[PDB]
């Protein structure tokens, strides 16, 4: 199962945003596997 | 200025997650321009 990406906010440090990016990228790699 | 990506949640429909992905991708394209 894909992990739920934790979102601290948009005011959060960009490294946290990057971490979310990677987690969401993996999340979509799982969910939207060759879809959308 | 980069737009603050709205996060409805991880239980939200994946199309909303994809939208966040694009907005966050653009956000990082602005912020982390050839950085991190």
């Amino acid at each position: 199962g894909p992990s739920p990406p934790t979102y601290p906010g948009d005011d959060a440090p960009v490294e946290d945003l990057i971490r979310f990016y990677d987690n969401l990228q993996q999340y979509l790699n799982v969910v939207t596997r060759h879809r959308y």
